């Protein structure tokens, strides 16, 4: 894949004729990573890399000798100025040109105030000076685009470098630099402040070449009309601590907001997460109530922070017509006169100095210091401590030896308990050593001392030979499985054969698609931990070392596996080669050589297995411690006839600004056009300011009514879709994940509130003002529309074009990104690991190899948006030339006034164009937000609330349960769950649940609370469920389930959200369920907040408040769960009293994945696969054998088994015979 800019010309890399073969693909397909070119030598990752780590050795050698810290600056400054000279230079050019061109626009304006048609002299100079003028408007449009992609490159190669840099310094940090540094600073300091880089260079050069251009202005403006310049020159002044204050106020502002932003998502998380517990219990319109109240507060401060922007936006609109009109008024005022060739310099002028002034110069200052902050950032992170290169070793005979003497070492300087005490031992090759003790009290600390990752403070340790080490935490790192193995190293396929079969990894490579070559990222998302561990333990034998080091190998899997592995893995491959291992398991010490006990670091005892035996230590004891969408985000705002006033508001502020200079246009000529006599001062001047403050004061009023309008359609769009998401059945909520449901709450509605107007009003501003440059144009010379036909389709077509394929690389170059910051986290996680080898370069090498794979498309991001400039700024500069041409073509018609106001919008369409076109292409991506939120706005529906018959409030009177031909179904057209249930419940019973996992369970509960839709009739007291209300349903049957949940708020809250208990009675709950002394111990009284999901309190704790919770409820029909799986025994027994003794009078179901304390249950309802086939009284079932209770009885064993049925004999007895 050769770069076709290494055989390009010079008048193809001006205008990007290379690229022509790219967008051609592009259109006809899409673009894959095959499809991109490859970057140059002089691009490489490693090159960049190696030049900068070289100067900054350079400097901080320097400083080191001149006694002063380094300086990443320093480097960087001597490394890139001498090729930061040439770019200087050309912007040195442009800015000269931009200043020059309006003294030959003034020229031509000067020549046609004295038009004489016999004279041809003067018409040879004009046409001389339209040449002069194209040629500027040339170097302005064309070559601009070459000398700023290659100040982008500039960048892209110092981040490139940087990267580089980091990453080698990330690869050899030392134990305390890691232990003092975050895994997740780095990837900050490389995914947000080496990302300055790319931008610092873009505007760079403008903190020498703006103060300049503004001088040279202020002199040409003196020059030209006088002493008045300077109150033009002291407005764009006033503009710049304007603008800063108006910045300093939207950050406090925007600051604000977040507070209430972050609220609302994280009660929309609780929401969404426990919806089924919400749903059960009906309190969804609490749950609104608190999220309109957020929503109403944050909506306050995004309003006033609208406003803000659109006045901010309204000042930029109008600042022009204020210097302008301020300039001329003095310059009037003060007794001179007004020509057409001097005011339409003045305008000019000032049109290119205020833009600078206003946009580039701030830009550049600020964007300047973020990167020398993040400058700051990398150079505090590279000056970090790292360990001591490995010194020449002493001279040996080559041996492979293992030994250690006086070994004693310090995790942390400040501890006082060493790590190791005194250790001195020496291990050779065949021989197997084992370490045994406490339950890994200074474990690992042995292989960290002998793999050097322990600094030894006294003694020695002498390790000759090839080291293989296995870490307790076995690491992946992302690639493939066969990379994996293979750790860089070339690839054999006897051997890789002969490690897969001798690793028992067939059943694994057989349960993957891809078998040896599957695809695994970060944390194994594909894989499973006995797998990983088999996999490090593939890559150890696969090594091909002369020492192994192993550290609870065997631990994650199950035994047959690890056994086969030890055996044949280790004692008869290893038996040639130096091991050391570390094991809690004893069966394995059979084997072992050696065995060697450690207790808090100490030497304690060594020798044979056969010696341990007989010395009477037991090492276990040991062991032992399109359209619709705008059409649709239009309507929600306001009704039409807002937009018709929008539409006329807009359209008046166009003509008012242009009027404005029509106006002086009109006043030239009357001047010009006289015999003394003198103009009326007051008609003229007093038009002219009604003109500027019309100006003004609609701009205003579009701004404002425009952000309002969408903000408003912003607020309406979220209530709506809120309140339809609260109504949506649960089927819903399995299909989709939790995460994608809180990003459309998130993100899409985060950018319709504050984002998407604001480029909206934008883009309409840029729009206008192209459209009113265009259509002076037209009417100074009714001619000009002949061509702008060709243009606009040509214009048409161009960005068809180009969108066609700019997608395209966007998502390229962002789907190639993330890999990068994926490895180095990967290889810090495993760097212990990495580092045992000494197979670092290939980490070093691979990460290069991402890193140029990025910038391959990085190069492509660049160089396509170079060529649309080019064209469009072709296209632009056209316009211009037929403009600055067919004024002296027609000269018998125009004056000077015409030509002058014509000339300088044509000018001025410079830039205003582009901006245009990004505008409408960044509006356009941006909509795919509404989209999504309107998608959501229009979901299914559940059945409603509140039917016509409400019910009588005695509605669960007695009791009685009827299930007649039930069905039940999760989604509809699925497997069928129940089948033709038919069954009576009697009032006062208690009935239990019991069957096989996966039979149908927990299905009963969710037909009862009409969860779906059943299939059949239930009849509660003679009456329908499908004949009431949702809320008249589930609101006054209670249920405990499984896991109890806490949402965050007051306990008042939690234990009654709808307030309909009081103060003694919630405290007569708490101490029925004895949780009121718990509860009166905090510093609030029963109001203080609550952790997530009660992450402070107790399992035992949420059944209690659970149990509390449905006591003050007080309903006639209870429902509950397992409740207990892990629960202390003691809060079991407490919460089955309670249940027994607080629940007589009120109909009772118990569901349960357990036993025994179900066995009291009048009846038992057997479930097989869904089907009820016993339902008695649980002596009668243990009485048949047949009966399936009494098989899954008998299934627990015999005293248990004998002591059911005793229980339920004198149920039986005590029920039925009192
Ligand atoms: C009456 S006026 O002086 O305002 C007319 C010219 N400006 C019109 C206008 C309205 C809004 C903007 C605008 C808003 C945001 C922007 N952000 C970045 N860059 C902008 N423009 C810009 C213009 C010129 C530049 O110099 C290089 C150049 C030279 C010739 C042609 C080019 F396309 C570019 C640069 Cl670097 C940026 C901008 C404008 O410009
Ligand atoms: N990754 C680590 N970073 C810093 N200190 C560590 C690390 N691993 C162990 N240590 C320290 O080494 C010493 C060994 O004690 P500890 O019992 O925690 O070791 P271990 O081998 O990790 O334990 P176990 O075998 O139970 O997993 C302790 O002082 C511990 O803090
Ligand atoms: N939300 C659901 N959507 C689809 N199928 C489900 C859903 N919940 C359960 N099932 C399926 O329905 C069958 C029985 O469901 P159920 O949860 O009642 O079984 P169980 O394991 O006996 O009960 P428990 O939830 O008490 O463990 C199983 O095949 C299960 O996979
Ligand atoms: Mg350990
Ligand atoms: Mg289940």
């Amino acid at each position: 894949k050769p770069n076709p800019l290494q055989d390009a010309n010079l008048c193809s890399r001006v205008f990007f004729w290379w690229l022509n073969p790219l967008f051609k693909i592009g259109h006809k397909r899409r673009l894959e990573e095959d499809d991109m070119y490859s970057v140059l030598p002089e691009d490489r990752s490693q090159h960049l890399g190696e030049e900068l780590q070289g100067f900054w050795d350079k400097e901080v050698l320097r400083a080191e000798n001149d006694a002063q810290k380094p300086s990443l600056t320093r480097a960087i400054i001597k490394c890139y100025w001498k090729s930061y000279l040439v770019l200087g230079i050309f912007t040195l050019i442009e800015e000269s040109a931009k200043v020059i061109q309006p003294i030959f626009l003034g020229k031509i304006i000067n020549y046609f105030e004295n038009y004489d048609p016999m004279d041809s002299v003067a018409l040879n100079t004009a046409y001389a000076y339209a040449t002069v003028l194209t040629f500027c408007t040339l170097i302005l449009a064309i070559l601009h685009h070459l000398y700023f992609y290659h100040v982008q490159c500039a960048g892209m190669r110092l981040r490139v470098a940087m990267c580089h840099m980091i990453y080698r310094k990330a690869l050899r940090l030392s134990n305390m630099a890691m232990g003092k540094t975050t895994t997740g600073q780095i990837v900050n300091l490389l995914s947000n402040d080496v990302n300055k880089f790319d931008q610092v260079t873009v505007f760079l050069h403008f903190l020498w070449a703006g103060p300049l251009q503004a001088i040279a202005v202020t002199a040409l403006l003196w020059m030209e009309i006088g002493i008045s310049c300077l109150a033009g020159m002291a407005v764009l002044i006033i503009l710049l601590p304007l603008q800063s204050c108006f910045g300093k106020l939207f950050s406090s502002l925007r600051s604000k907001t977040a507070t209430f932003t972050d609220a609302r998502i994280r009660t929309m998380n609780e929401v969404i997460t426990g919806i089924r517990i919400i749903k059960m219990y009906a309190w969804e319109k609490s749950f609104s109530n608190l999220i309109t109240n957020l929503r109403k507060k944050e909506i306050s401060k995004i309003l006033r922070s609208s406003c803000l922007r659109g006045m901010n936006l309204a000042s930029f609109f109008s600042a022009s017509k204020i210097i302008v009109f301020v300039t001329f008024t003095t310059y009037v005022l003060l007794g001179s006169v007004i020509t057409a060739s001097r005011v339409f310099v003045a305008v000019t002028l000032y049109g290119a100095v205020r833009l600078t002034v206003t946009l580039f110069f701030p830009s550049a200052i600020e964007r300047v210091s973020e990167a020398i902050v993040s400058i700051r950032r990398i150079q505090t992170f590279l000056l970090l401590d790292e360990i001591s290169q490995r010194n020449r070793q002493l001279p040996s005979d080559g041996k492979k030896m293992v030994h250690v003497q006086d070994f004693t070492a310090f995790w942390d300087k400040a501890s006082e308990t060493p790590t190791l005490q005194g250790l001195s031992f020496t291990v050779r090759p065949g021989e197997l050593l084992a370490v045994v003790g406490p339950v890994g009290a200074g474990k690992s600390s042995l292989l960290s001392a002998v793999l050097g990752e322990l600094a030894p403070s006294h003694g020695l340790v002498s390790v000759h030979g090839r080291i293989a080490y296995v870490s307790q935490q076995p690491w992946v790192f992302s690639g493939t499985l066969r990379s994996n193995i293979l750790f860089g190293k070339k690839y054999e396929k006897e051997r890789y054969e002969k490690v897969i079969k001798a690793c028992a990894l067939k059943k694994d490579l057989q349960l993957l698609e891809d078998g040896d070559l599957t695809v695994i990222g970060d944390r194994g998302t594909t894989l499973s931990g006995g797998q990983k561990a088999r996999v490090n333990l593939a890559r150890a034998v696969y090594q091909d070392a002369d020492i192994y080091l192993l550290d609870d190998p065997l631990s994650a899997v199950d035994a047959e596996v690890s056994r086969h592995l030890f055996e044949l893995c280790i004692c008869q491959i290893l038996h040639e080669k130096i091991t050391i291992l570390v094991t809690h398991q004893l069966q394995y010490l059979k084997a072992a050589s050696q065995i060697l006990i450690l207790k808090d670091g100490k030497m304690v005892q060594k020798g044979t297995y056969t010696e341990f035996l007989k010395s009477g230590i037991d090492f276990g004891s040991l062991l032992k411690k399109g359209f619709q969408a705008y059409k649709n985000y239009f309507r929600a705002g306001a009704h039409w006839i807002v937009f018709i006033f929008l539409i006329l508001l807009n359209t008046a502020a166009q003509v008012a600004y242009v009027l404005q200079d029509w106006w002086l246009s009109y006043w030239a000529n009357k001047q010009s056009m006289l015999n003394t006599e003198k103009l009326d001062l007051n008609w003229y001047l007093g038009i002219y300011s009604g003109l500027t403050v019309a100006t003004v004061l609609f701009g205003i009023a579009r701004s404002l009514l425009v952000f309002y309008v969408l903000v408003n359609s912003s607020q309406t769009l979220h209530n709506k879709m809120f309140e339809s998401i609260l109504k949506a059945p649960v089927l819903f909520f399995d299909r989709n994940p939790i995460g994608r449901i809180l990003n459309r709450f998130s993100k899409d509605i985060g950018h319709l509130d504050d984002l998407l107007p604001l480029t909206f009003l934008d883009f309409i501003q840029t729009l206008l003002q192209v459209v009113g440059v265009v259509s002076v144009a037209v009417a100074v010379i009714p001619w000009i529309a002949i061509p702008l036909v060709p243009l606009g389709i040509i214009f048409i077509f161009l960005r068809r074009y180009f969108l066609e394929t700019s997608r395209d690389v966007k998502r390229l170059e962002s789907t190639t990104r993330s890999p990068v910051f994926s490895h180095l986290s990967s290889s810090l996680q495993g760097l212990w690991t990495i580092r045992a080898y000494k197979a670092e370069e290939r980490c070093q090498e691979l990460f290069d190899a991402h890193q140029d794979l990025h910038s391959e498309a990085w190069f492509l991001f660049l160089t396509t948006s170079r060529w649309f400039a080019v064209r469009l700024d072709a296209i632009c500069a056209m316009f211009v030339i037929i403009v600055a041409f067919g004024s002296l073509i027609l000269a018998k018609t125009l004056d000077a006034g015409q030509v002058g106001l014509a000339l300088s919008y044509a000018l001025t369409l410079m830039g205003m164009f582009q901006w245009c076109v990004r505008q409408s292409a960044e509006v356009e991506n941006m909509m795919i937000s509404v989209e999504r939120v309107i998608e959501y706005t229009d979901l299914e529906k559940e059945a409603p609330w509140e039917y016509q018959k409400r019910p009588p409030p005695a509605w669960p009177h007695e009791g009685v349960i009827i299930f007649d031909n039930v069905n039940f179904m999760y989604s509809p057209g699925g497997p069928l769950v129940l089948k033709h249930l038919t069954a009576l419940i009697k009032s006062q019973e208690k009935v239990g649940i019991v069957g096989r996992t996966g039979a149908g369970k927990s299905s009963l509960i969710s037909a009862l609370f009409r969860l779906s839709e059943p299939e059949g009739k239930i009849w509660i007291d003679k009456i329908l469920t499908t004949e009431i209300g949702l809320h008249d349903l589930r609101k006054k049957m209670s249920i405990i389930p499984q896991e109890p949940v806490l949402f965050t708020g007051t306990m008042r809250k939690n234990l009654d959200p709808f307030n309909e208990h009081t103060d003694e009675e919630l405290w007569n709950a708490l101490q029925e369920v004895q949780l009121k002394e718990t509860i009166e111990d905090l510093p609030g009284k029963m109001d203080t907040e609550l952790a997530e999901s009660g992450s402070n309190f107790s399992v035992g704790q949420r059944q209690l408040v659970c149990l509390a919770r449905a006591i003050l409820r007080k309903n006639q029909i209870l429902i509950i769960d397992q409740a207990t799986a892990n629960v202390d025994p003691r809060t079991d027994e407490l919460i089955q009293k309670k249940i027994r003794e607080k629940f007589a009078h009120c109909t009772v179901l118990t569901i349960a994945h357990r036993l025994n304390t179900i066995i009291d249950s009048d009846k038992i309802m057997v479930l097989d696969s869904g089907r009820l086939k016993e339902y008695d009284e649980p002596y009668v079932l243990l009485q048949n054998k047949e009966s399936l209770f009494y098989k899954m009885v008998q299934q627990l064993g015999k005293a248990e088994a004998a002591a059911l049925t005793e229980t339920a004999k004198q149920v039986y007895f005590k029920r039925n015979y009192p």
